[PDB]
């Protein structure tokens, strides 16, 4: 069960996930494709904010679910 994430460039990035796969892991996968640090990553689905400890089955996230990558620096 893969998912498509809306990138800033508009290009979607397929990611491998599973009902068991927690968000913490997902952010980790992203940290590799985006190379961005965890403090610069944010996942939101259907306008709902995700949190660690939860799973896809909790957010009712299905396949081809459109996420949202928000890139912003917390400043110095």
């Amino acid at each position: 069960m893969q998912i498509f994430v809306k990138g800033l460039t508009g290009k979607t990035t397929t990611l491998e996930v599973e009902p068991s796969d927690t968000i913490e892991n997902v952010k980790a996968k992203i940290q590799d494709k985006t190379g961005l640090p965890p403090d610069q990553q944010r996942l939101i689905f259907a306008g709902k904010q995700l949190e660690d400890g939860r799973t896809l089955s909790d957010y009712n996230i299905q396949k081809e679910s459109t996420l949202h990558i928000v890139w912003r620096l917390r400043g110095g």
